[PDB]
């Protein structure tokens, strides 16, 4: 009486501790998908991330910048693919994320610089998805849900556009910092330390593809309710982000490491002409595909 129910609870906890130790460690190698998938499925089993954090507060993050980097990569995957309730469980531990990035920000370590930039992205994701709960933290919504979240009030459309520009900036800063550490022959490399730094950009590419579609649609909605001369700064911000995004997707499309792991969409040669209302109907929604393993 009660022996099998106690043994089931103990086995769930043990599998979570083993998977966390095998995913998040100091080895200079990409996070193993088998172990990350077991953490994500655990969050669907308990409808939260409270078991994950009960063990993760014991990780010695200041001992190793590689350990801190792999911790950030697993948090990004848990936010995008875990149960929605993980967002609140993560907000409890916001200071843990802020303080590990602040530590590495004071040091010259190559991985530490990348961790500092990653922590700013993760804090922006947690804030954005608590403020705007119509958007899951993996950012995928139907056109119908995007239209409802934008609504008809120019004040709500304006605020959502500024916040999505800030979100895209945090994503592109991480891709740019990773690429600055890897030289041109990274395109035909399978070096473990290269894979360790490239692997998180699979999550970054999926976030960015969604943010690009949403910001194009919000920018055409603003051009229909405000004078063209009040929106020059917004067009200037969009144009600079578009050229950074196009250069990121093109360079990532050239990596051997990514060939079997992600199908990256083609973007147009230049940004849409927001001054011509009829250009909205010529916009193609980019669609990322993850191929069979
Ligand atoms: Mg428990």
């Amino acid at each position: 009486p009660g022996h099998s129910l106690e043994a089931e609870r103990e086995q769930f906890d043990k599998t979570q501790a083993i998977s966390i130790s095998k995913a998040i460690n100091s080895q200079e190698a990409p996070v193993k998908e088998k172990h990350a998938r077991r953490i994500i499925l655990g969050t669907h089993h308990e409808k939260g991330a409270f078991t994950f954090w009960s063990y993760a507060i014991g990780l010695p993050l200041p001992s190793s910048s590689i350990l801190s980097w792999k911790f950030c990569h697993v948090l990004h995957k848990v936010l995008r693919d875990g149960h929605p309730n993980v967002l609140h469980d993560c907000q409890r531990y916001r200071s843990n994320i802020r303080e590990i990035g602040d530590l590495w920000g004071h040091l010259r370590d190559q991985y530490g610089h990348l961790v500092n930039i990653y922590t700013k992205l993760l804090l922006t994701k947690i804030s954005f998805h608590l403020k705007h709960p119509q958007f899951p933290a993996g950012l995928e919504v139907t056109d119908e849900v995007l239209e409802k979240a934008a609504g008809t009030d120019v004040n709500n459309i304006f605020q959502l556009t500024v916040e999505m520009f800030d979100y895209m900036d945090c994503e592109l800063k991480l891709s740019e910092s990773v690429f600055r550490q890897l030289n041109t022959a990274i395109a035909v490399s399978q070096m473990s330390s290269g894979q360790c730094r490239l692997a998180p950009l699979i999550q970054v590419i999926q976030d960015c593809s969604h943010l690009y579609h949403y910001t194009v649609k919000l920018m055409f909605k603003l051009h229909s309710c405000l004078p063209a001369d009040t929106l020059q700064g917004h067009r200037d911000r969009f144009h600079e982000q578009f050229h950074s995004l196009r250069n990121f997707f093109r360079r990532a499309s050239d990596m051997l490491y990514f060939k079997r792991l992600i199908q990256i969409p083609r973007l147009p040669e230049g940004p849409p002409n927001f001054l011509r209302a009829s250009a909205l109907a010529e916009h193609i929604k980019p669609v990322v595909v993850i191929p069979e393993e």
